[PDB]
DNA sequence: CGCAGCCGTCCAACCAACTCAAA
DNA sequence: GGTGAGTTGGTTGGACGGCTGCG
């Protein structure tokens, strides 16, 4: 090929890793440890008492492939060309080609021109229609960057552009080491221009020289190494974001159609020879043979891989966590479940396996009452057969997206330790790229507990169904069994890893148990995934951001806002430049009148249009605003003690309050779509309204982030600032509107029947960052739920500007103030609604907990306890050590006084003051020595010396000191 | 009877181990 | 990616108060 791949197409040798328990009529001296030496035969399969080797492929192959090529070699049936004009992009790549290298390829000269002698080309990956695999790659998107013409030409002497690419020429061919090399003024065009950099209101527009220039690398080298007292801009910007900004419509994720060029030019298929990637077929184009394709947005036959491994510890301890630097840690099996993504259908149900297994007549009859496909289970005699033969897989069906449980905190780091630490094998073809295409996986940081990683895999896109649903469904536990049944109410099987070492020594059939229960949980994981489906969420992020699908996921929220104002910036002529280097306080308390909530819609967004704010709206100078009129023209602001100065929408609109005016607008014109739609149209349309909202959300965070892409920390102190100023005018305005009853009335003539006995007081008892709680006293809750409405309206007119708006949520008929954040309170519809406070503890036992729970219901739900809880309040927390407590705390009282006496009970429920941990060290002193379950283990309170097993958990529960016990504890002390 | 020294008790801070959470 | 897991429970050290001994 012209290209060479370097995936693994032939293998004639490896290390051979493999336990020594599946040999069998092994004496007990040999069944333990592992072997690990070189074979030299080519790695094989076996399934269903065939062979094949692991590489080969022609018919009779023991799973699917969606693969043109392998090693090269053609494997189309004959005449093969499929005709595309319309293709669906899920994936873009980005590659410098260079026209030396290319040039046994039979491209056309106007692609040649575009990498002559080096040149970035972007790769969209998709699919046609009937489901071929395409890639077309995309010639002539050049990055540039911007200089000041004037501080260029006083640095460095300059007269005319041409210069200025010989000055840039000269430090390449300079550099500290040989990185550049063939370099001429010619891989860089120049041209002046006028902008105007983003940041202040009296910025003048300027000359600037724009730079081209052909190669990412060296771009990164100029934006950091040439002229670095000249401040430089947009050098950060990838060729992607070029493409994608530069050409009207275009999106990163989408269907499009190939036509004619401006002068009539047409793509151009590559020949298989020449393919990049693993496709059916491919293409060269420029970005004029390209147009959206208007009225498709159906996906395309995507395939998903759902998978999942188990590993068996090797080492001293066989029941220790698995290293994969250990050679002896092994993977031993792995299930691979294929999914189409556009159907949602299960087709293949694939189980690896080292060492044979037979999966249960139980397994394989319910997955055929279900429906499912009838499990292939595939077995190796080594741990790199097996490895080899799943990442064969991975480049020969090439599933576009790729999913799993904890697959970017265990599993494919597990894997890909393994297959280039222990085994030597380079990963960059099995993307799908043919050779030097990503494929790495990263450490987050200083996060030692909370192992957490980042993946990219070029053209596989991995989403962690652990990741997405921690990121939506708050639970106790995210271990996957919980997970179940907490999403899908399905109670599932468990199989411990503690009992692996022991069914994986047994036999063929006990292997089974283990392969049973590794497509067991990545059926649940593929369930999951078709309940959430994730991939439409960051479909629709990706489309309204710009960026590509594997940016959405694993770079932050700023790269979102930045692409978007960038596209806005250019629009309007400006330039990004490169980044160098308390009276809310809730006095707690528990209140039985109603406090309604008001709280406001986006408050932040909300802000940023009202005020106008913006980088190119700020100064903060007078003399920048000493021509207009102040409180007309601009507002004033002190901010962290300077003066700011914004100036008002008429005279410049804020590029932020642009950004978020048309995105709500579109959430605006999607959410009065959805009742109208079709189902199949309402779950896409309620994805790119909920992606609008996180993006709309994230524009006050991008401007606060110090050492961010575009910081501005004047911006997010401002619009802080004027969130606390306008809680305060909130709270002044109904204070001073309200302080009657006959002003309420006034405003609203309903309160005549919302009126309840005793005093009327409206008051603000908390305020949170956008919220404000007010106690209604002398208001009955009912009404008080819909004049809160109006009162929110009017609060909404009174003060504050069109784009911001006060909400009336809820209301409480019962609220106990904790702290700032923490409260807990019965919602007028009678649902009890608890924030920043956990009422079951993990470590303690059912007793503590339920009891707990009856305590704070019985606050709640008996008004009598109610009613003399808020009797408390009257008096300071001291002055009722001297006095007798409130007349209906008594009932509370007497659930303490249960409680208390259930614990010195005969008939005692002792399966409720169970507590419990698992010992996993061995069983001695340690440091800390006394920690009950060791007492309850070797030391053993109750019994005999020893207890069986190490590694399970140890239930235990306290006792008293009893002469019997004592003794018990102090001779086993001396036992020891 | 007063003062000094020693012992006991209480409080605060730091360190270690468990938990998920993958096996 | 900047903060460390939270959490608790046990152990050690320091301070304060009370009781006993000595002058
Ligand atoms: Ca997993």
């Amino acid at each position: 090929p012209t290209q060479r791949h370097t995936y693994y197409s032939e293998c004639d040798e490896f290390r051979f890793i493999a336990p020594r328990v599946l040999d069998e009529d092994a004496p007990p001296e040999k069944r333990a440890g592992v072997h690990d030496g070189h074979l030299k035969r080519a790695p094989k399969v076996y399934c269903g008492g065939d062979e094949r080797d692991v590489l080969r492929v022609g018919s009779g192959g023991f799973w699917p492939r969606r693969s043109r090529l392998w090693g090269g070699v053609d494997h189309a049936p004959a005449g093969f060309n499929p005709t595309v004009t319309v293709f669906h992009v899920y994936d873009i790549l980005e590659n410098v080609e260079h026209a030396y290298g290319m040039r046994a390829a039979q491209f056309h000269a106007r692609f040649m021109d575009a990498i002559t002698p080096t040149g970035t080309v972007i790769t969209l990956l998709g699919l046609t229609p009937e489901g071929h695999r395409v890639a077309v790659h995309v010639y002539g998107t050049r990055q540039y960057f911007y200089m000041n013409k004037e501080e260029v030409d006083r640095h460095l002497q300059c007269r005319a552009p041409r210069d200025l690419c010989e000055r840039m020429a000269a430090a390449l061919r300079e550099s500290p080491g040989a990185s550049f090399r063939g370099i001429s003024a010619d891989h860089f065009e120049a041209e002046v221009v006028e902008r105007t950099d983003v940041y202040y209101y009296e910025t003048r527009p300027a000359l600037f020289y724009r730079v081209y220039v052909r190669s990412g690398r060296v771009l990164s080298y100029l934006c950091d190494n040439f002229c670095p007292a000249i401040k430089k801009y947009e050098g950060g910007v990838d060729a992607t974001t070029r493409f994608i900004l530069d050409n009207p419509g275009f999106v990163t994720f989408g269907w499009y159609r190939l036509k004619p060029g401006r002068n009539n030019t047409l793509a151009q298929p590559r020949a298989p020879m020449a393919f990049g990637t693993s496709s059916d077929v491919e293409f060269n184009c420029t970005a004029d043979n390209l147009a959206i394709e208007g009225g498709m947005s159906d996906l395309p036959a995507y395939k998903l891989m759902c998978f999942d491994i188990e590993c068996k510890a090797g080492g001293e301890d066989e029941l220790a966590f698995p290293v994969a630097g250990h050679p002896e840690d092994l993977v031993i099996q792995i299930s691979c479940l294929l999914y189409d993504l556009s159907t949602t259908a299960l087709e293949h149900v694939l189980l690896f396996s080292l060492g044979s297994c037979d999966l249960p007549e139980s397994h394989l009859n319910e997955l055929a009452a279900r429906g499912l496909p009838t499990p292939v289970v595939l077995e190796f005699d080594s741990e790199f057969e097996m490895l080899l033969a799943f990442m064969t897989l991975v480049k020969q069906y090439g599933p576009e997206f790729v999913t799993g449980y904890n697959i970017i905190n265990f599993d494919w780091p597990f894997l890909l330790a393994k297959l280039t630490d222990i085994y030597k094998v380079p990963l960059d073809g099995y993307g799908r790229m043919n050779g030097r295409g990503v494929f790495r996986v990263w450490d987050i940081g200083q996060s030692h507990f909370q192992k957490r990683s980042k993946i990219k895999v070029n053209g596989m896109v991995n989403i962690d169904m652990y990741g997405i649903i921690t990121d939506k469904i708050k639970l106790s536990s995210y271990k996957l069994n919980a997970v179940a049944e907490a999403v899908l109410k399905d109670k599932k099987k468990d199989l411990s890893y503690r009992d692996i070492p022991a069914y994986y020594a047994a036999g063929p059939a006990q292997r089974g148990v283990i392969g049973e229960y590794c497509i067991q949980d990545s059926l649940l994981v593929g369930q999951l995934f078709f309940k959430f489906l994730p991939h439409l969420e960051l479909s629709a992020v990706a489309r309204l951001a710009g960026i590509n699908i594997t940016r959405t996921i694993y770079d932050g929220q700023q790269i979102r806002v930045f692409t978007c104002l960038l596209r806005l910036a250019d629009q309007k002529g400006f330039i990004l430049p490169d980044t160098q280097g308390r009276v809310l306080d809730p006095t707690s308390g528990f209140h039985v009148n109603p406090v309604v909530v008001f709280d406001f819609a986006s408050l932040y967004p909300s802000i940023i249009q009202a005020h106008n704010l913006c980088f190119s709206t700020l100064s903060l100078r007078a003399d920048a605003v000493a021509h207009l009129e102040a409180g007309k023209d601009y507002l004033e602001i002190e901010v962290g003690g300077r003066r700011l100065f914004f100036v008002k929408a008429h005279v410049r609109e804020s590029l932020l309050s642009i950004l978020l005016r048309d995105w709500l607008a579109m959430r605006k014109q999607i959410r009065s779509r959805i009742p109208q739609s079709s189902p199949e149209e309402a779950v896409l349309l309620d994805k790119q309204q909920a992606a609008i909202k996180v993006v709309c959300n994230s524009v006050y965070g991008f401007t606060g982030v110090q050492h961010g892409l575009l910081p501005c920390l004047h911006v997010a102190a401002t619009v802080t600032t004027i969130g606390r100023e306008m809680l305060l005018a909130t709270r002044e305005y109904v204070h001073a509107r309200w302080a009657a009853f006959e002003q309420l009335l006034a405003d609203f003539p309903e309160a005549a029947d919302m009126r309840a006995p005793g005093p009327y007081s409206m008051r603000i008892i908390y305020g949170d960052t956008d919220s404000i709680f007010v106690l209604c006293r002398g208001l009955t809750a009912a009404g008080l739920t819909a004049v809160g409405d109006k009162m929110a309206s009017h609060i909404s007119r009174a003060l504050f500007l069109p784009p911001i708006k006060l909400e009336c949520e809820k209301t409480f008929t019962k609220l106990l103030l904790i702290a700032k954040k923490k409260y807990i309170g019965v919602i007028y519809g009678g649902k009890m609604l608890i924030k920043g406070v956990d009422l079951v503890r993990k470590n303690n036992c059912a007793f503590i907990n339920r009891t707990s729970r009856a305590l704070v219901d019985l606050l709640f739900y008996d008004d009598t306890v109610s009613g003399a809880a808020a009797a408390l309040a009257e008096r300071p927390a001291e002055e009722w050590l001297a006095r007798p407590l409130p007349e209906g705390l008594q009932a509370f009282g007497a659930v303490l006084v249960d409680a208390h006496r259930r614990i010195t009970d005969p008939e005692r429920d002792i399966q409720d003051f169970v507590l419990t941990a698992e010992l996993s060290r061995h069983p001695r002193a340690y440091t800390n020595k006394r920690l009950a379950h060791l007492t309850v283990y070797y030391k053993l309170m109750a019994r005999r010396a020893q207890v069986p097993s190490i590694k399970d958990r140890i239930p235990y529960v306290i006792v008293a000191q009893t002469r019997e016990v004592e003794e018990t504890v102090a001779r086993l002390a001396a036992l020891r």
